């Protein structure tokens, strides 16, 4: 019993964290085999951030301008290349702690664990989601750039995020491990702001099924809804549209509890209308949207 | 910016998790040097000395990854079983066994069949239970804090109570709370809110840019304690005030000035507003957790 925001064990990722220094800038890198991956803005000064020309800054650097430190050992850089917004630093030592891994690009609504690092040293691990506006609500300070997001399935680490910047509202933006940003963001000091954020509807439904599995049904009602009527109501509360794919994905949770997806949509409509009236659901007074249907199935019991 | 329920990096602890099997019971063990520590209920009104004396070393199957460890000795210390093994753990980190006090937080590495599945942060409640997330097979999962390179093990999971909350021991086998390790009528006592932690979280909200709850008022410690007792909040002591000193200095808000804000939040509610994305007053961040997360301390 119980339901917590659970992160994956971070050990496999801790063994890949290194410190990367170029001139006066120091941030984190990910060392997998003989390549260190890090944000390309490690080659910039603060002045450069307004309108940086990365190709022009990069061509002026040599391998020995990049200092890479793994624990107390200096790694030697023997090559460098840029792929989108990430710099790939070829080193002459392969990481003996390289786990089984994949680079995966995630979609909004997906969750992942973040190993927050400073100076190539991990300081904490937390769970979060790719918001519909492509930002993440992380906890990062200066020097955290290059920290990574991941999931672990079986013995395989799937790296999905690399941290690059903090937006004016305090939320965070970054890239996949191929250097492509999530969202319309640029690694440039420009007037860019997070779009209006919305609630991840399929995740709120998954968390309502998690509450039913754990023994709570006070929020259910005798009504149902069509998918179209549910979306017309949901959009009024800044909730993301629920698609037939989302309905399909909730199938197993609907079967385990005996509550149809459109019947759970009717409870959600009524919770949006009424609020919780002094009650909590799984120890929360707000509707939680950072647990996917997959996260609920992995954490919750198979019985009830 | 941002404020999350953050756990310590679990790697140093992952390298110690093993699976322990005795008869039909399988749970988790902690392998440090040549000893595996696990709940003594793995051998199960139980008479544990009588139950233990009937077992031999080969009755305990200990598995570290895909390798079987050979048990060469066994002894009981309170509610913890210590299994001497033939191989010392080459991944044993620098460690201490520490007993924590209610209100203190720690990270839990939840494991099943000696394999870690997740990490989360939690606090020892004033009623000595933890609000964890555990299923059958999670017994032997451990709680810890990390300071520099040293892992301080403070908790070992033993059982789930009827309300869905959890009970366990320190690594010397002494239970936290008035709990015993057997099937009997056991219930968590009435819980209270950890006041010093709510104040620390209110300082964290101010550091992150939220000040709507601040007011011009102050309070005495006695008047604040008379109000707090009415709302099932733990008494705030002069030690708690002292411990909040650094957060008070960083924000410029006196501890009794923050107590005046908390009194108004308890007497009036939030009025449709939130603090750090929460509509409830959060009590599972200590003053030290707030300082560490708002300063970037690494391990
Ligand atoms: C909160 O201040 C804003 C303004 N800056 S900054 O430090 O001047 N800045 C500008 C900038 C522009 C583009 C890119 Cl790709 C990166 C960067 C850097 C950046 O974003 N670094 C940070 C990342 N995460 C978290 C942070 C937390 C605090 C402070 C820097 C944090 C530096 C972040
Ligand atoms: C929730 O059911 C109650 C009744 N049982 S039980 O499974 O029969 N039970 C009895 C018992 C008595 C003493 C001790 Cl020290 C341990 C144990 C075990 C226990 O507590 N193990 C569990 C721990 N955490 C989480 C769980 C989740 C589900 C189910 C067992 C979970 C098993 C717990
Ligand atoms: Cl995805």
């Amino acid at each position: 019993s119980g339901f917590r925001k659970m992160a994956f064990p971070s050990g496999k990722v801790e063994g890949c964290m290194v410190q990367v220094t170029c001139g006066t800038t120091t941030l984190n890198g990910l060392w997998l085999d003989d390549v260190v991956y890090c944000p390309r803005h490690v080659i910039c000064t603060s002045e450069d951030m307004l309108n940086p020309n990365y190709e022009d800054l990069l061509i002026r650097k040599s391998n020995h301008n990049f200092l890479v430190q793994a624990g107390n050992v200096q790694l030697r850089v023997i090559g460098h290349s840029m792929q989108n917004c990430v710099l790939k630093l070829k080193v002459d030592t392969a990481n003996p702690k390289t786990p089984k891994y994949k680079f995966v690009r995630i979609q909004p609504g997906q969750t992942f664990s973040v190993l927050a690092c400073y100076n190539g040293s991990p300081s904490g691990v937390y769970q979060c989601a790719m918001r519909p506006n492509f930002t993440i609500k992380g906890s990062f300070l200066n020097g955290s750039c290059g920290s990574v997001g991941f999931n672990i399935d079986y013995d395989c680490v799937s790296f999905c995020y690399m941290h690059h910047m903090e937006l004016p509202t305090g939320v965070h933006a970054g890239t996949d491990l191929e250097g492509n940003f999530y969202g319309p963001f640029v690694d440039r000091q420009t007037a860019q702001a997070a779009g209006t954020d919305t609630t991840i509807t399929v995740n709120v439904l998954a968390w309502l099924y998690a509450a039913v599995i754990n023994g709570d049904r006070w929020f259910l009602n005798r009504f149902t809804t069509t998918l179209n009527d549910f979306n017309l109501v949901a959009m009024k509360y800044n909730y993301e549209p629920l698609t037939q794919d989302h309905v399909d994905i909730l199938g197993p949770l609907s079967a385990q509890t005996g509550i149809a997806v459109l019947d759970m949509c009717a409870s959600l409509k009524e919770l949006l209308q009424n609020g919780m009236n002094g009650r909590t659901i799984l120890g929360s007074a707000l509707l939680e949207d950072e647990f996917t249907p997959f996260d609920v199935v992995r954490q919750c019991s198979g019985v009830t």
